[PDB]
């Protein structure tokens, strides 16, 4: 039962052999450019390196499969013997390469080794799970103390910095303008690249928690820069990693001061009361938030479409996230969070990951590797360590009124005073989902549907909250469900849905289209504004680099 | 005559504009500054614009009303809805500013309230003013009892750090006075030093409020060595201390004091109101005695010398009500601070609000009129016997003015005094009448030379150069009556500090004078005594 | 001519003294019996009137003398600001907040320039045909953004059957434009024939019901009448199409139909209230003119309009250019927005609401009237857009009901047919239905005639119960050809004139009824759609 394995290594050996015939051609031909006077990437032998353990450690394991029917030794032994192969070839392949590509490796190695591990994440520790197992009361929260401030402490001490990515020329770097800056956000419009554009914007509501520029990392993955391709005016709010003195801000401010405000800023732009909006994971919460505000006070409306990402409203399954949300554990928090002011994000990070993809090495190192790309694991490895703060006040809002006692489905939400009622909302919204979804449960974002009350779409795309939602049409990798049909469960949509491969961006594409017709308008070249993009907010590190 | 206050209503209304727009910027400018570990014009804009939002739609209303249920209940009712409405606006542009900063603006505004109506003050009180032997010292005493009482409900910075903050020492300490000598800003001073001889009727910390508009710090700055006097808040131990005494024992006593910080026998004489007038008799009783002149100059600010027009101070001026305060200073000892600030206000500009709260704002400062109204009530005593000669033996019989006074069984004359003498009055004075003041110059001997401040009592006289916000009248030819020096002098503008400096400077260099150890840092401990801790 | 004024002024004060006193010998007492609005804020108002009353005196007995009282108001001004909020000190915050919202709405609501009828520029701009329209615009929409941010604000607002329309009673039948509510009987009683109200459709209702002490409806049913009130739907955009025609046939007449399900009489007495009795009016022509048995037995009509010739201020807006655009408007959104109805003109206006509804009211122990009439004048509604169409053109513009060319579902009305005996009950203070107005209005109908003129103005004047002993009103049985020959003939009467309504409503008489018990209907009183504001409340 190992034909399909040693079908994907043998392809895998065919498409390196390809590669290192590339490189061998590559070095030659530089020979030739070259003058009298003058004075990156990572060989194809340490990838060789690592496919010639994954054989061999496969065929050993096979060969002592059928031997079973000295014998726990044996195998052992020869196991040991494939790791020091591994080792001896490994340093071997690296011996041209510069010290500093080196430590490169090394560091996103080191990375990866950790995050692999689920006894480095709260979430995932099974000593925490030990004391939330109706074992204690509050002294689950000292030994969920302990926990932490071990985690977080191993973290201190393995914090190198010279040999990073930066933000506006290997990361984020779609062209553009940042046109307002508020306490809470930089809003950046971007550079056409279009002739004409749609005469509704786009106004992209990201993440509070860890940074935007997961939906711009680089040209080839960029949401952004394939919106903008798509004839779309794209507006991006870039979060303040917030400190201190921003304690007191709530998700009541994020919602009003921030989504509506960057609304507003989106019109003194463009002169367009209504815009096309995009959200993802708290930041479409956070949109939707925004559209039951507006509603329940009678406002007109100013969003075209809704495409929400992994967004939850229901937190009745809130997946491995579930440990934290028990009395005891959430009051602990609350007053952390009211001494400290702010829920640091090198916390966070120890807690949970919201980088669990079941492939990063295969498709986002290996794969990104024989593409010719420089491997996107490193920059997805660089976006989930750029942790930010969260604001004291929203997040035991995020703990208390959502996670706790699911005000938002049972109609108890308010914001500013104003009782939220998604029925009153009457934007089309899409909703896109993934399946290997760890942090919102694809099941609950699909009840959260229900309560708006309007037209309603639902996709779910394969993979998981990020391989599955940052998905480039170009890169052919993965696809998604669709079903126009309403369901009376999860399940039923599912049954009756229909497979497509490859990106589901499209069919957000025809989504916000077809509801717009309004003719195309001149492409808005962005104000010279403030800055270039990226902002100056997105630049803030926890744990600065220098 | 709607045009001058509408222009000057729009004067302030753009320059508030302006420093609106400059608070945008900085608060824009402060959001690029994002350090994560650290927390990122007290009073808003918007409480402001609050206030000229009511005057400029008051006069609008009241131009409107004059060109013509009732005519007038209709002007009475629109005058209402913008009173309410400028409670609204001020309550709301209160709502971020801290509690305990609201509980400021509450107490000074009060203060200000307080200090602008005369039914709360004995000098100009209609109820005294209608007034015959016993009954008017009784009556005076029961009015006098209402008002304080008021007043004490009401009353339920700091020295040295917000007010009187120019470094110095403390170089000597008598009974009467704390001496202090600034440490100088200039590489290079003159070599007669200057001595400044305050009231003892109110703290001397007036000349040194803050930096801006501070006359010791400007003085220092001009290159000049500066002493201060520092009368001591008088006790009941202090009972039998009199003119006298602040002539010999705290005047005399100060230029020997100076003399031992610096060896110079002869210093440049400043004397403000009431310690004017006690360098003026100090200066006579050096010259009665045919002692070496000790003052090289004299300038006296509101300093009265003849006594023939109190102003409004003279209902106090009476014999029934003159005896029957003598009785009480000597029977209680001293006279109550607290009494004497219900007596009177120093406190009378006619532009207090608008030329020191509000132009002080608009200035980028803290609102100087807070610090006049902290200086006003915080009072001082006087000696039973120092005020009960001043009120007999100069304000009643003055002695001054003829050759009766003595000072320790020696006859006065200002005449004998050849030293340059120079007047800096005001014109709204109510204390000093500029023209009581005038009079008094002409007893002098030597030269002499009048100057004319454009506001009050205290305005006029503390104007920094670097202010530019008032003027004086100047006039070289010789006048004999008041109406005939002003209407011959002429007007300049700005600040005098310049024309008192020249004064000094017409009649060698010496490195600057670091003043020595002493016994305690400037300002001394003789001010902080508070009679309300 | 300062004398009257400081009379009134020591005659306020003397109550205040005389209330004040009465509270420190309560709370003395109240130290005895034990087991187990500060006077002061009133008195700082007070203050102020008297000391600027007095400042005006003397000042009127160059720059200086002028910037001379301009300084000394402003201290008065210091002064009240300082007393007020030391007045409120112990009082709650929850209170305050009302307070201060309540003032906030008094305030813009006494400046002419925040009504679009008695705006100064609009007067100015129709003094000119799209150039009028789209200046007109401008207006419009800097007075409703203007009045966004102070209008939306807290939960202190009342709560409808808690403070206001708390009448005890039933909803007995839900139709589309209106919910029937039929009242607690409170007396063992009642007369045979029903009473049943009209209100406006333009604002709500509860201005008849607003508390027990001046409720309307209250005072009815404990004078033995079986009370019914309609209750308006605010209309939304999917009532687009209905229109006056619409309010008469299915709203008056299916109401009547309605009384009869739940009482068994055909035969009701109608009481109708601005808008609410020129809907009156066009049902009993309506039913007339297709010689329909008799409905109505007495029709009693308060401040309303059959003829439109004396639009009032409200004239401003009644001219073809202005007319034009507001019905392209009106068909467009479907629906007249009552939030910009709201900045267009006010239905409220009385000569002193301080004085005689916050400052008296207070005096009388109540909680000030003058915040219950600014929340029902706040409590806007929306009107359909056929139906504001109807009353711009058919009725305001063309006055096709005095011409005897308006038509009701392709029914003439002609109200000489109509023989049922009104009574109109004007106010002489009126700014929305001048009452020389309504008063040609009465000559239309061809039956008995009576006219009642109230002293204050369009909500005082009528809402005055019995019990308050405020104001006059002038009566005249004798006919006149002209309203100022009716008033010449007149006698002034003090008090209320609700016992004259009563004396008119059962001196046509019959034998008691027993009291008529409400069933249990669909919900109980106030419905559902009183509730349904423009600006929803927290």
């Amino acid at each position: 039962s190992y034909g399909p394995l040693f079908e994907a290594l043998a392809h895998y050996n065919d498409k390196l052999l390809a590669m290192a015939k590339a490189q061998t051609e590559r070095t030659a031909q530089a020979l030739l450019q070259t003058n009298l006077d003058d004075l990156s990437q990572q060989p194809w032998q340490l990838i060789q390196a690592q496919m010639n353990w994954w054989q061999d450690q496969l065929k050993l394991m096979q060969h002592t499969l059928l031997k079973s029917a000295q014998p726990i030794y044996d195998y052992l032994k020869q196991s040991y013997l494939l790791t020091a192969r591994h080792l001896l070839a490994s340093v071997d392949a690296l011996e041209g390469v510069p010290q500093k590509s080196r430590e490169r490796l090394r560091f996103f190695t080191r990375q990866y080794v950790n995050a692999m591990a689920p006894s480095n994440f709260l979430a995932t520790n099974p000593e925490l799970l030990k004391l939330t197992l109706e074992s204690d009361g509050q002294n689950l929260v000292r030994g969920l103390a302990l926990l932490a401030e071990d985690l977080e402490r191993s973290a201190d001490q393995l914090n190198t910095d010279e040999s990073a990515f930066e933000l506006g020329r290997d990361l984020a770097l779609t062209p553009g303008r940042v046109v307002q800056r508020t306490e809470l956000y930089e809003l950046i419009q971007y550079s056409p690249t279009t002739e004409t554009v749609g005469k509704t914007p786009v106004l992209i509501v990201p993440p509070f928690i860890n940074k935007y520029y997961i939906m711009d990392m680089r040209p080839q993955n960029s949401l952004v820069a394939w919106l903008v391709a798509q004839g779309q005016t794209v507006f991006m709010i870039s979060w303040r990693n917030p400190g201190v003195a921003q304690a007191q801000i709530d998700l009541d401010d994020y919602v009003v001061d921030g989504v509506i405000a960057a609304l507003d800023g989106v019109e003194a732009a463009t002169g367009e009361r209504e815009v096309h909006g995009i959200g993802y994971c708290i930041g479409g919460t956070a949109l939707s938030l925004a559209m039951g505000w507006l509603a329940a006070r009678r406002q007109k409306q100013r969003v075209r479409t809704a495409t929400l990402f992994t967004t939850l409203l229901d937190f009745s399954q809130p997946g491995e996230l579930g440990i934290f949300i028990h009395e005891p554990i959430i009051a602990a928090l609350e007053a952390q969070n009211e001494a400290k002011g702010i829920m640091d994000g090198r916390q966070l990070a120890v807690s949970f990951s919201l980088l669990r993809e079941n492939s990063l090495y295969w498709n986002y190192y290996i794969d990104s590797y024989l593409k010719g790309q420089s491997p996107v694991a490193f920059d997805l490895l660089h976006w989930n360590s750029d942790s930010t703060n969260v604001a004291g006040k929203t997040h035991n809002s995020l703990l208390r009124r959502l996670y706790l006692e699911n005000q938002l489905v049972k109609g108890e939400l308010k914001i500013r005073n104003t009782r939220i009622d998604l029925g009153k909302v009457k934007t089309p919204v899409l909703l896109v989902s993934a399946v290997d979804d760890h942090i919102a449960l694809w099941q609950g974002t699909w009840q959260g549907m229900k309560l708006f009350g309007g037209e309603q779409r639902f996709l779910l795309a394969e993979s998981g909250h990020i391989a599955g939602i940052i998905n480039p049409p170009a890169a052919n990798k993965y696809g998604f469900w669709h079903n126009g049909a309403e369901a009376e469960s999860p399940e039923s949509w599912l049954a009756g849905a229909t497979h497509q491969g490859g990106s589901w961006w499209p069919e957000m594409m025809g989504f916000i289209q077809n509801r717009d017709g309004s003719e195309p308008v001149p492409a808005r070249v962005p104000e010279e504004g403030l800055a270039p993009a990226p902002g100056h907010y997105v630049k803030v590190r926890l744990n600065p680099v220098f």
